[PDB]
């Protein structure tokens, strides 16, 4: 049952990565909305934000591949 | 369980991707409604944000194909 | 297992797409009500956003049909 | 197994579609309430909203019927 | 496995349909409370809303009956 | 498995009906508190709302009785 | 397998019935607090609301008894 | 199965009754805080609401205890 | 099986009673903070409320003992 | 089975007990923040509240030990 | 079962302990932010609160070890 | 089964530890934003809060290793 | 069981890590938006906060790999 091991690993990583970015991006959009001059700064905070937020889920994706292969 | 492993992966990736985009898009619509003059900036933040939020779910999808095969 | 792997894959994709569109459309309706003169740009944000929030759920349906067959 | 599969697909598609429409219609009723002049534009925005949101659930119903048959 | 199926499909259709109507009806009640003159207008949105929100749950029922009978 | 089915079907229809009525009645009570002169109007809207929300659960009940017998 | 069934049917009808009454009564208390003179009016709405809300859970309690005995 | 059943029917009836009373009592406490002169009215309304909210969970306890013995 | 039953019964009764009391106490504390002269009145409602909220969970505990022993 | 039962009974009692007083303490902290003169009164309600909220979860722990030992 | 039991007991104790502290600390941080003069008073309540919050989860951990050893 | 136990223990400890810190840190960031002069106290209050919130999750990780080894 | 073990340990660690970071990053973005001059201070809190929030999930990842290999 390595298939389920790759399913709920990549699946939970998908939910993790997507929602985390969605939260961060939304915060940037709302931030840019009321402070347009802070666009460049808030975009940088987003880019390093999603990078850290995707760290573990990517590792979970790697593990999901190691379970399959 | 190859079909189940391809169902959990693709299913959770669907929920991940769809909701994440919906969270991001809604933020832009609300932002554009507040600041129509930030239409171009917020839409750029959208496509960028959607691209990041779709990374892992798409990776979760190609895994669902590797499980099916 | 060939029917279960096509049920929770299509079921989750249904929940994914339907709710995602609902969130996006709701934002457009509320935006249009708040700012009627933005009816054009907000509706274009909808159709683009809905299309993006349907990418993976559509693939999840395609994968689901590949399970039954 | 086809009896259990067709149930989950149809069951979730029901949850998907019904809630999605409910969220959209809620926005239309609320929008029309605070802006009766925008009744027409919000109503057509509902129909195109329901149609897109009900798409995948309808497909999930077809798959459900394909599972059962 | 046919009794369980006919129950899940009908059980999830009940939850879907009842809540969907409740959300729509609540919006109609709130709107009528705010703008009593729009009672006939919002009541029409309710019936059109309920019917569309009841579509898939209704189909989920005939699928539940197809599994049972 | 017929006992388990009739249980879930009636149990989920119970959650469906009870909560749906609760949401509608709560809106009726709140609306009546806000605009008391609309007592009969909202109550009429409640009865129509309850009946429409009680539809599928009532159907899900006769399914439960059909599973038992 | 009838003990488990009669438990689920009665257990869910318990949660359904109790919470639904709580929501309706809470609205009655909040409304009575805001409008003390609408006590009897709202109390009548409560009794009618509770009766309709408890209708299906009571049926689920009967099915629970039928599953047992 | 009689043990496991009586657990669910009593455990869920516990969650049902306890939370429902909590919601009702909390509303009574908040209401009494706003309008101290409505102490007797709100308390009378509390007892009635609790009695109704506990009605079905009491039956669920009886049913569970009938499963045991 | 009597162990699993005693667990679910006592475990749910724990979650029921603890959260119920918490909600009631949280209300009494906020009520007392808001209106200090109603300290004795709200404390009585807390005790009466807790006794009613703990009624069923305690019975569920007794049942848990009846299943164990 | 006896181990699993001891887990559920103690695990749920942990979630019950911890969250219960967390709600109570948070209420006390907020109450003290607003009215620091009532710090003595509110702290009494906290301890009494915690004792009542931890009553059943502590019993659930006893059940867990009766199952284990 | 002993391993799966030691897991649930410790896992639920972790969820219980970590969240309950987070709730208390958040209240302390916000109270301190609101009233800097009460940083010492609220810190004591936090320490007392955490101790009461971790009590049962600690026992659940001890039990988890008793299941494991 | 030993791996499954080590999984649930480690997984739930991760969920517990991460989210708890997230709540505490978020409160500190919002506190620092509102009160820059209090960043010294709020950071200490964060570190103290984090250490307390990570107590049980760490032990749950230790147990996860004992189950595994 | 080693595949389900490594998956759950990695999957839940992903959900833990990603969401916890998302909450922390969002707080920093909103904080920077509210107070641009506190950018450097809040960026420090984010980096320290993320490192603490990712502590246990990373350990859970190590455990996940300590199940496979
Ligand atoms: C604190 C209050 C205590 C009240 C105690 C009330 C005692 C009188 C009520 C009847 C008790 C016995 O009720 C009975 O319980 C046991 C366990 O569930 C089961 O008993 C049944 O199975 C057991 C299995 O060994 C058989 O030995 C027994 O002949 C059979 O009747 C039945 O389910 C139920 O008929
Ligand atoms: C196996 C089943 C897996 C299901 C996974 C579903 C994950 C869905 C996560 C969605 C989280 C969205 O939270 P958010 O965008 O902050 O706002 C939510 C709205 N409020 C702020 C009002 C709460
Ligand atoms: C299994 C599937 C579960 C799906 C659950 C989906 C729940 C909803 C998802 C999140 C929807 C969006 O919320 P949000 O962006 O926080 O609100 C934004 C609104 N304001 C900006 C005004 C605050
Ligand atoms: C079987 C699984 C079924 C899951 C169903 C989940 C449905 C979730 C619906 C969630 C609707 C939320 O609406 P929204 O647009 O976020 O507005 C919220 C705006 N405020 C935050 C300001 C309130
Ligand atoms: C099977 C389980 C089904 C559960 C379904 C629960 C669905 C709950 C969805 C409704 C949650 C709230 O969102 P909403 O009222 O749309 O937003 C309100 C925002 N405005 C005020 C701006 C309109
Ligand atoms: C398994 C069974 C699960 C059933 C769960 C049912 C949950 C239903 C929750 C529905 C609650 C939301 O209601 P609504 O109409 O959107 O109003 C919300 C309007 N405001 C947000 C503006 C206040
Ligand atoms: C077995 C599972 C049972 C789950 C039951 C969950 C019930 C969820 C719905 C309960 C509340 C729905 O109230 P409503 O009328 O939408 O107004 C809500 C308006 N406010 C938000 C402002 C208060
Ligand atoms: C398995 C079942 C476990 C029990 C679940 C019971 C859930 C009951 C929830 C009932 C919630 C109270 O509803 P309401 O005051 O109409 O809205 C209040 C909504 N806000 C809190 C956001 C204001
Ligand atoms: C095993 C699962 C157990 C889950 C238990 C969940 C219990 C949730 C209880 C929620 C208590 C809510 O209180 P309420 O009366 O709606 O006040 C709301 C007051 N306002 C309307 C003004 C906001
Ligand atoms: C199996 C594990 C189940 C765990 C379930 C935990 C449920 C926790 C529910 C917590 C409900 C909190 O409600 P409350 O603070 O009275 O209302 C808040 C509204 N006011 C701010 C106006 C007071
Ligand atoms: C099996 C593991 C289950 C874990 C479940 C954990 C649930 C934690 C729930 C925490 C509830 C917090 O309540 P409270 O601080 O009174 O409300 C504060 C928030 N409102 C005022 C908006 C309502
Ligand atoms: C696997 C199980 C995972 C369960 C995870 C549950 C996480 C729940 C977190 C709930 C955190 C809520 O914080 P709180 O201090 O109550 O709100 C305080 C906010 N105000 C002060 C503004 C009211
Ligand atoms: C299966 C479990 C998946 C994980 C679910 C975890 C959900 C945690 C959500 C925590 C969100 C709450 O945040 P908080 O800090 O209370 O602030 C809220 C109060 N303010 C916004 C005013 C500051
Ligand atoms: C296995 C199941 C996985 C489910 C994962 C669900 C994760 C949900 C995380 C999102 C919850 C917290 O979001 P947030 O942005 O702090 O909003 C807090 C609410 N305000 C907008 C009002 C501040």
């Amino acid at each position: 049952m390595a298939f389920l091991g790759a399913a709920i690993a990549a699946g939970l990583a998908a939910v993790a990565g997507a929602i985390a970015v969605a939260i961060i991006v939304k915060a940037t959009i709302e931030g840019t909305t009321r402070q347009p001059e802070l666009r460049g700064t808030l975009q940088t905070l987003m880019f390093i934000g999603v990078a850290l937020a995707e760290a573990v889920p990517i590792i979970a994706i790697v593990i999901s591949l190691l379970i399959l292969f």
